């Protein structure tokens, strides 16, 4: 779909079998999801944002549906203000910025 | 134009008489530009995201050109690591997310 930006680009995602709401974020390199239980092994990683750096759990090759679109990639789980779908998965669903 | 997301969606912007590279951020409500001595009346603001918050100066009705596209709106100036074009301006240049 074509999504305008008058409202936050929020969509329903399905991860670990659980439905969640996430923000399609072109300004995010990666996909960061709020702390949750996720099946699989993970490795400690640190990411940055506008206010600084936070520690997250890096889960690789995670199956995730984004607005009805399937993606299999890295999902960082940690204390993010918002669940955000980053470029690693946006590219997987063929998302582009247009104007 | 159409911007793919393999790489950070960075574009040239013009603000306060200066040219800069800015990140088109669909996950940002507002526009945050790197610290610069912009003239005019402003109001203190605190904005956050991953890592926490940063103090910025809110300037209203600031003219900014985004990849050749003119827009006029609120620009927050402060210690941001990257120049961020948020939805307040992305909507003005007619930017959409498509997949
Ligand atoms: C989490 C909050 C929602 C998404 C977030 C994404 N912001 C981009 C801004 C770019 C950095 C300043 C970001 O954090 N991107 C991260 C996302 C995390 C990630 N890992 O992808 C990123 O790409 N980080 C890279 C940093 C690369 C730095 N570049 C470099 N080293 N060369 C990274 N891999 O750690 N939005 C925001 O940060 C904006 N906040 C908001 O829109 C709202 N605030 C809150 C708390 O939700 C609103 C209520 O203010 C800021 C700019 C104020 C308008």
């Amino acid at each position: 779909p074509q999504i305008t930006l008058w409202k936050r680009p929020l969509v329903t995602i399905k991860i670990g079998g659980q439905l969640k709401e996430a923000l399609l974020d072109t300004g995010a390199d990666d996909t960061v999801i709020e702390e949750m239980s996720l099946p699989g092994r993970w490795k400690p990683k640190m990411i940055g944002g506008i206010g600084g750096f936070i520690k997250v759990r890096q889960y690789d090759q995670i199956i995730i549906e984004i607005a009805g679109h399937k993606a299999i990639g890295t999902v960082l789980v940690g204390p993010t203000p918002v669940n955000i779908i980053g470029r690693n998965l946006l590219t997987q669903i063929g998302a582009t910025l247009n104007f």
